[PDB]
């Protein structure tokens, strides 16, 4: 779900969701235009594709339960549905962290019409 995906962000980046990463760029909270603006937006880009693999899903709330492993994140068995958008989460907070160096608070709140043209999954 999108608050578990929220707090797995946190985790991850000691970043709250809701503000860094629910308006950033082109791709962060809101998809779907653009050439994303760095690394981070294209975490979210990725993300994007990955929630679009699942047409027959529903991450905005649909729940699944992982573990930590030392740090690692171990998405635990649920639905098939609850696996594979776990999956796009996991994948999209170790984005996050690793593109961290590079994220710029003057993405936040990025205007729409600076994302323009459509760049295929
Ligand atoms: C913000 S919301 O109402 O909770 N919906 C939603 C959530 C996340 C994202 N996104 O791009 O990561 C995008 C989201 O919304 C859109 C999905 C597709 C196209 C435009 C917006």
């Amino acid at each position: 779900s999108l608050l578990e995906f929220g707090k797995m962000i946190l985790e991850e980046t000691g970043k709250l969701a809701i503000p860094s990463y629910s308006s950033y760029g082109c791709y962060c909270g809101w998809g779907g235009k653009g050439t994303p603006k760095d690394a981070t937006d294209r975490c979210c880009f990725v993300h994007d594709c990955c929630y679009g693999n699942l047409p027959d899903c529903n991450p905005k709330s649909d729940r699944y339960k992982y573990k930590r492993v030392n740090g690692a994140i171990v998405c635990e068995k649920g639905t098939s549905c609850e696996n594979r958008i776990c999956e796009c989460d996991k994948a999209a907070a170790i984005c996050f962290r690793q593109n961290l160096n590079t994220y710029s608070k003057k993405y936040m709140l990025y205007p729409d019409f600076l994302c323009k043209g459509e760049l295929k999954c």
